[PDB]
């Protein structure tokens, strides 16, 4: 039982080679919203380990971790001091954005919106060992 312990409002980049880094330019890896503009696109960090296991014909899972977004005001660290950049993160958000503030995406209830396949803006790159996916599963 590894699921995901939360409702994102949209999917993850999904990772095939593992050992990789995640590198983009300023206001690149902002992900395409619902509700909220480009003016408003921006967040943070973070990720998710999705364990594999073993079943009865003796097969275990081959997987990696996937890359999930969170908008600034809102997510487990919904209140970072815009630039907390760490060991393997990247701060991120569009040259629209004002990041000074919480912004004005958030509250999706699951029960109408299910997950959305994560897309980016032209000019944005996937990080080596990296292409999105997202198909209704985050």
């Amino acid at each position: 039982g590894n699921t995901i312990p939360h409702y994102s409002w949209f999917s993850g980049i999904t990772q095939f080679q593992k050992g990789r880094d995640f590198k983009f330019s300023d206001g690149q890896g902002v992900p395409i919203a619902f509700g909220v503009p480009p003016s408003e696109a921006k967040g943070y960090w973070y990720r998710h380990s999705r364990r594999s296991f073993k079943t009865a014909d003796g097969q275990q899972k081959q997987l990696l971790p996937r890359w999930y977004f969170y908008y600034l005001g809102t997510g487990p660290y919904a209140n970072a001091s815009y630039g907390e950049s760490l060991e393997g993160v990247f701060w991120v958000a569009n040259h629209q954005a004002d990041t000074s503030t919480p912004s004005d995406v958030s509250s999706r209830d699951p029960t109408t919106q299910e997950a959305i396949p994560t897309r980016f803006p032209p000019g944005t790159i996937l990080p080596q060992g990296y292409y999105v996916e997202g198909s209704g599963r985050s």
